[PDB]
């Protein structure tokens, strides 16, 4: 089976780290950061890595039952799996699939149905993934909400993410921090089963990022969100399971109207893209442009400069 | 080019009428109501129909600029397209792409960024698709919110849907009404350019629906939501654009563990599925089962009983 990537254009695709569309392609130097996202991680032959799962809408959602923290507007959620089965904390994953992979405050809504009579309720809620109560690997997290009485125990409860918030007397755009992983077990333990950090290894190369702007809900948040693979590419590799014939697939980005190649890039078998460029750059592309697999090369292939 | 459907299982796929996962397959008699959804509509050779677009996360989202209605907590939104380009009310589509295709109250969050300084804000908000102000074909809708002063004019504003609500001392589960289309032009005009209504046309057949349960945010809503095609099938057909060799594709639903066919169904070229069954039925399926295209058949093919 021949390897392929989707022909969907960048704006026709979805960010793999938050449920929002892609907006653009971005390249920048990453030496100052550790680039180790856990969502949007998939090998080219369809092996999911880290906390990656297949659904574009389950990214950064949580499901489970909640318990009120008396005297506050906070609730603890005991997590269930994404299909309401028991959560298994012994699975060899860093955290439940789809768990956020950055430190920040995510605002959205908590919703609940009472199974007995079908009564429902929904409240604005925020989860702070850097807080000591954020322990998804252990099966528990905390939300700050807009009620101190409405949610019931023993009832299915869902968190739908919307955007990010920034608080404090800190500098503008100081949070979220998209390249800092939460501690999935809080302070009890270190992160386990992580998808590896990625970095360019060939001279003159940088990572190529698929970038979106997260909605902001309060303050002055850093809304940039970069993923290594579109979610639709994850679904595609997962289904095709095309075997890699070398360590690097050469892709060309093509304009369909003219047939002309705009740039070329390396898709590494372990699931990330590099380009030959130095410095921060928002790539200028035709709206109908798309990526096309052209051939198998090695890690020492010299790309045409972007 | 041979026709194929995705091998993703039902639980690995997304509802095409609301941004939530599929949960199950359902069949029932549909003679009493009109089955004319506008999202999740696509031919097998990849022509999108109705208000259908490619992104799972832009379903029931709105974008545009907002203006406050004095003396209230309501805002009018002047709609933009999903990539912030101007919306053209003269295109031969029923309403902007991704516009909700059922009458009900959809609750979510309105979020806004001030372009000049990166300040952000977000509020709970509801849009009632059956109300007199819901005129998305004409380019405007109204939101009910919990503020009367916070949103700014002339700034990009996004609505992220979360769930549905039901109000009043009315009968439980009376709304939403998933098979009643909004009037996209309100009372000024009638709906146009709709994807056709669908019905079984062969004796003993019923529609097969891909079913989800919408989150409920208030009251006693009817949370069932049936789509004709999973969103991933829409993206797949759009990309492949395989020619239809007859009006009916025979699909088999297969258990990969045993290799045995569980049931068969007809995928019609114009984009919906039928099965041979009479009565309301929640299909019981193995979690790893999937659809497989087997052959093009003629108009006289009789399906094996489901
Ligand atoms: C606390 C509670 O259950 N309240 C009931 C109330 O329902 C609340 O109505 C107010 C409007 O004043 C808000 O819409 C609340 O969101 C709503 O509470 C929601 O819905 C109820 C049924 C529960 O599921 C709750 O968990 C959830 O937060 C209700 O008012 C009636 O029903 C509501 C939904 C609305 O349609 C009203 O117009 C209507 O009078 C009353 C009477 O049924 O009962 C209260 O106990």
């Amino acid at each position: 089976k021949p390897f392929t990537v989707p022909i969907l254009t960048v704006e026709e695709m979805t960010n793999s780290r938050f449920p929002i569309p892609l907006e653009k392609l971005f390249t920048g130097p990453s030496g100052a950061f550790v680039v180790q996202p856990q969502n949007g991680r998939c090998t080219t032959d369809g092996v999911l890595l880290g906390t990656t799962q297949l659904s574009p809408v389950n990214i950064c959602t949580f499901r489970g039952d909640v318990t009120h923290i008396a005297g506050t507007h906070n609730y603890t959620m005991n997590l269930a799996s994404q299909n309401w089965n028991n959560y298994d904390p012994t699975e060899e994953i860093p955290a439940p699939l789809g768990t956020p992979d950055f430190v920040g405050r995510i605002q959205g809504m908590l919703t609940q149905t009472t199974r007995g009579d079908g009564s429902t309720r929904g409240h604005k809620a925020t989860v702070s993934t850097g807080d000591v109560h954020f322990t998804p690997k252990l099966g528990s997290i905390q939300f700050n909400t807009d009620t101190n009485n409405d949610f019931e125990t023993g009832q299915n409860t869902k968190f739908t993410p919307v955007g990010v918030v920034q608080d404090g007397n800190g500098a503008h755009q100081n949070e979220p921090q998209q390249w800092v992983l939460p501690s999935y077990s809080g302070r009890t333990g270190h992160n386990v089963h992580l998808a590896p950090a990625v970095a360019p290894t060939f001279p003159g190369e940088q990572l190529l990022f698929f970038r979106s702007t997260m909605p902001g809900c309060s303050g002055y948040p850093n809304m940039n969100l970069d993923c290594l693979l579109p979610q639709e590419w994850v679904q595609h590799f997962y289904q095709e399971a095309a075997p890699a014939q070398s360590d690097v697939a050469l892709l060309r980005f093509v304009n369909p109207d003219t047939g002309r190649v705009l740039f070329e890039c390396k898709l590494h078998k372990s699931g990330y893209v590099t380009v030959a460029h130095t410095g921060q750059h928002d790539l200028v592309i035709p709206p109908n442009g798309y990526f096309r697999f052209d051939s198998w090369v090695n890690q020492f292939y010299t790309l045409a400069p972007m």
